[PDB]
């Protein structure tokens, strides 16, 4: 079972903690929606487009499951795998970390606000908030450890990590004495 489950809003450090993580802990690295692609040879918006929210869903959850199964090391997921409830059935037992940020940090790191192109219609950064608003409880839902990214930087959240998924060794009082 992989040694942390990643989850979070866009620009909330899905990669760089995934990888900075992964690299501290020396395992492998699984995106699920890197993997989605790599097992389909669609991209992410094709199979959206294409096939509709519901069978991206499907093909979602089977890759998140078998990776669940499969994979030791680091895993993030993507956005919107927790509105599924056969994946917040199938993280239950896991090691899921919530990487927490608010909605101006998150427009922040990723891109920015965008030009509003009429005054009674919305902008990124109103999407953002609802985004936010239908994801949050979700991802607070399935977590079993909360970490805020406002305003600690990646190498301090990568150090808050590996101070709460810590391993003792079995072996460790034998090692000493060889
Ligand atoms: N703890 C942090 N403090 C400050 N900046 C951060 C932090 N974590 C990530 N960033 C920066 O925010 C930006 C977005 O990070 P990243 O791409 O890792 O997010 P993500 O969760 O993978 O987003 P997406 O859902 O779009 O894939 C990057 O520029 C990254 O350097
Ligand atoms: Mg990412």
């Amino acid at each position: 079972a992989p040694k942390a489950v990643l989850v979070g809003l866009p620009g909330s450090g899905k990669s760089t903690i995934g990888r900075r993580l992964a690299k501290a802990l020396g395992v492998g690295l699984l995106d699920t929606d890197v993997a989605i692609e790599q097992r389909t040879g669609r991209s992410i918006a094709d199979i959206f487009a294409t096939d509709g929210e519901q069978e991206f869903r499907r093909i979602e959850e089977d890759v998140v499951r078998a990776a669940l199964a499969d994979h030791d090391g680091v895993l993030s997921l993507g956005g919107g795998a927790v509105t599924s409830p056969g994946v917040r059935a199938a993280l239950a037992g896991h090691t899921v970390v919530y990487l927490e940020i608010s909605a101006a940090e998150g427009v922040r790191r990723t891109g920015g606000n965008t030009v509003r192109p009429l005054l009674a219609g919305p902008d990124r950064a109103e999407k953002y908030r609802a985004l936010m608003a239908k994801r949050a409880p979700l991802y607070r839902r399935v977590a079993t450890m909360r970490v805020d990214t406002n305003r600690r930087n990646p190498g301090a959240v990568v150090r808050h990590i590996l101070s709460r998924l810590q391993v003792p060794s079995p072996s460790e009082a034998a090692t000493l004495e060889h």
